């Protein structure tokens, strides 16, 4: 009923020691609060240290989770591990994956289901770019992807659905509120129709792209609209700023 | 003389914090000596608690990083966060990266260049699988892997050389000390080449392999080898009977 609006704060691989306290320490004061769900998430190590210097309110989901328990595979790492530590989230499918690691859908999907069945709340990045869009592939793209997430799926009272545009990301052009509400609406009727009102219903949809202060206003006065992932902007004061949007 | 047996513990995704703590406790209160060098990497989330805590003495590394700082790349840790943190190694492209995800040589070379540039110590993966080895073409693929290393690099002092047999993976097989000291011979052979005497003599190649206290003695005596780039081992007190059954 509610679709709760979410706040997604993405620090990728940026945030020295000190900027990431102070980041932190400023959400915090923050009052601004209301009926938003904000999720922090960063870098594997510096996870803790969020965990640890951040409060309950703001969730802490790292970037980038690995389907198994434990394993061979120097590098990656298992989500039992955030766990642990502090991490209640995980974002998996990121175009910036897909992109430069070759991660596949078949991998989202791997990822989503180990994170669930081990309790972790999932964030499941869907995403089309400009090329495809242009010969017209938004449909078969995010279609197929969020067909992957579900599949692989296994019940979504802690799953969130986050819509990146990449035909308007750091590649010259403009989205609106527009281009938005469309493919937005357009995702929900299919996850309506493939697994059920209930669902489509409760599970939460998102903006992956420039959320800057006005654009989150502008945005969420959209209808179909229930959040947003923010990055660059998501750096300053600006998150809170940002996370304020409402009606 | 100039080169100290190296030994590091490379811990894949194993991690926990009782398990850790226990390890590093015994590791401490333990025995080393030291003409030998003890560097150990894990989770990028484990790898703060790991410093917090173990003993002045013992050496850290990532068991990896992206070829870039400050950036938009989800997931990937940084060279730089590395050191911010306090951390002084980190590993590259190592036979797990490269055949279960996809890393390849440039990558591999334009990081350990970045890596070196921020002054940190490279620690870099050589690798030799079944088919090549089979062929007899593991020559030709370690000595182009190696230059790759060699061209990124330059300051060969912050630089080790590990070599893995993997042909001894899931082969039900096993690398003869023969098999080793002949790759080992014929990297330093290659390097020589390459850059020159003083190079090939001072550069430290460690044996990527296997490694317990019943092969121990025997492999480090080996002649060529400088020690062991250790998976398993690293995880309970087998090390440190290893490195104190080196003697």
């Amino acid at each position: 009923a509610p679709r709760k609006f979410f706040v997604g704060g993405n620090w990728k691989m940026n945030g020295k020691r000190k900027s990431l306290g102070e980041l932190i320490h400023t959400l915090d004061g923050a009052k601004l609060s209301a009926d938003t769900e904000v999720v922090c998430g960063a870098p594997s190590i510096y996870l803790d240290f969020a965990r640890q210097k951040l409060d309950a309110k703001i969730g802490v989901a790292a970037q980038n989770c690995y389907k198994v328990p434990k394993g061979a595979f120097t590098g990656e790492i298992s989500p039992a591990m955030i766990k642990d530590i502090g991490a209640a989230w995980v974002i998996l499918g990121h175009s910036e994956r897909r992109h430069v690691f070759g991660e596949s859908d078949e991998l989202i999907g791997q990822k989503v289901a180990h994170a669930l069945a081990e309790g972790l709340g999932v964030i499941a990045c869907i995403g089309e770019k400009l090329d495809e869009r242009e010969a017209g592939i938004t449909e078969k793209v995010v279609f197929q992807e969020t067909k992957a997430i579900a599949d692989n799926v296994k019940d979504w009272s802690k799953v969130v659905l986050a819509y990146e545009p990449v035909w308007a990301i750091g590649t010259g052009k403009t989205a609106t509120p527009q281009q938005a509400q469309e493919v937005h609406e357009k995702l929900r009727g299919w996850l309506k129709t493939h697994v059920s009102d209930a669902v489509a219903v409760q599970s939460r949809i998102i903006y992956g792209g420039s959320v800057t202060g006005g654009n989150c206003k502008e945005l969420a006065s959209q209808h179909d609209v229930d959040g947003f992932l923010v990055g660059g902007a998501s750096l300053k004061p600006e998150f809170v700023d940002i996370i304020n949007a409402k009606h």
